[PDB]
């Protein structure tokens, strides 16, 4: 029953996703708000602790006590230059407890501090409860994914987050490996298969090259930009609309925190529409000083606004190919991961770089990692019996 059941969890920097393999098919489980992905956010309020959508929905009102980006801290020392550099950009406090970072917040009127694994465990507990609500029984066996570049300390702290959350961690697998499993790229029989995973998420960009030799996975190269993602594209739309508001009304809105955040969420929504329509409309009632902001933008203008950013995704692709010592024609499969890979210009740039090649994109790119993890979790629990 429950002992023969296992889930696959994609524990992402900005969003997390949970899947289950049953009756010959993967089911990506929707949360209680009907969303197939859940924000990796934890909010501490005057009455409760919020996780996911509810935590992300109140981030503007409570920024000092809304934790996100815990994956950037997990398994790292406080003195690490990655931690010291990131801390300057977070509205929550990060403290040092014996060279280990802790996030310090106000919770039910009291000062509390949490290890990154305790924060990630709260996200994992939510994914576990989402699966239990869908299945009708508690599931405890899980496969949890991590970036291919995570070291042993980051992998161990992710497994610890799993244990704190009440999960039996069957295996910690690499995100590009879970994505290649999702597409059945390890079941093509004999001979070495070279796979390139292009992973463009909300806040990070990762390029991974894998070799699959008789079901055995080998990471040949990892490249990317840890500070490039979908949120940089939302911000480019924000700056455009701030300048358009200034041209139409001779008013600078940039300082009004509420106006900028309402514009940001509307920009993110319009950006998603631009992946399937050639235009998107913004409808913001009373944006600033009682002025409605009802406008539109073409996909052509959006592509111009992010042009340099989209083109920058090809430098880590080239860097990964040289590190792996492979030419373009030596890559057998191209896999898309991350919600931002739905952007048509991004797909066109990657397809043209690979000389007109077909892309593996039939599985929702923001779900492909949880999908593969769910497949692996089913194989692993069956072998355990
Ligand atoms: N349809 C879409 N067109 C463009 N960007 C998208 C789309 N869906 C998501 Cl999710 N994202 C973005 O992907 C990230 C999460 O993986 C977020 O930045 C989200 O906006």
């Amino acid at each position: 029953m429950a002992k023969a059941a296992a889930i696959g969890i994609d524990l992402g920097t900005t969003y997390s996703c949970v899947g289950v393999f049953q009756h010959g098919k993967v089911e990506i489980i929707a949360n209680d708000q009907g969303n197939r992905t859940t924000p990796s956010y934890v909010a501490f309020t005057d009455t409760e602790r919020l996780i996911g959508d509810a935590a992300k929905n109140q981030v503007a009102l409570n920024p000092q006590n809304t934790v996100f980006d815990a994956k950037r801290l997990i398994g790292r020392k406080f003195g690490d230059p990655v931690v010291q550099s990131d801390m300057k950009h977070w509205p929550f406090q990060v403290i040092n407890d014996g060279d280990k970072p802790k996030v310090q917040v106000s919770y039910k009127g009291e000062t509390k501090a949490f290890y990154p694994e305790e924060i990630s465990s709260m996200v994992l507990t939510k994914m576990k409860e989402i699966a239990e609500a869908y299945l009708g029984y508690p599931v405890t066996n899980a496969v949890i994914t991590v970036p291919a570049y995570f070291n042993d300390s980051q992998r161990q702290a992710t497994k610890d987050a799993g244990v704190i959350a009440g999960l039996n961690v069957l295996r910690i697998i690499n995100e590009p490996t879970a994505a290649a499993i999702a597409y059945g790229l390890d079941r093509t029989g004999k001979g070495e298969r070279n796979v390139l995973i292009f992973d463009l998420g909300g806040g990070t960009f990762d390029v991974s090259i894998l070799t699959i030799d008789d079901g055995i996975f080998e990471v040949k190269a990892t490249a990317g930009d840890t500070h490039l993602g979908g949120e940089d594209f939302d911000n480019r739309l924000v700056n455009h609309f701030v300048e358009e508001f200034k041209r139409k009304h001779k008013k600078d809105i940039s300082q009004n925190k509420r106006a900028v955040r309402r514009l940001r969420t509307a920009c993110e929504r319009a950006k998603r529409t631009l992946s399937s329509s050639t235009q998107a409309s913004l409808e913001i009632d009373s944006l600033f000083e009682g002025i409605d902001f009802y406008t539109s933008i073409t996909r052509a203008r959006f592509e111009e606004l992010c042009s340099d950013l989209f083109r920058s995704t090809l430098e880590p692709v080239e860097k990964a190919l040289r590190d792996a010592k492979l030419d373009k024609a030596q890559i057998h499969d191209l896999v898309l991961v991350g919600g931002s890979t739905r952007i048509p210009k991004v797909q066109k740039l990657l397809q043209d770089f690979f000389n007109g090649r077909d892309l593996n994109k039939s599985i929702n790119p923001d779900e492909a990692v949880a999908y593969g993890a769910a497949v692996q979790a089913a194989i692993l629990i069956k072998s355990t019996r």
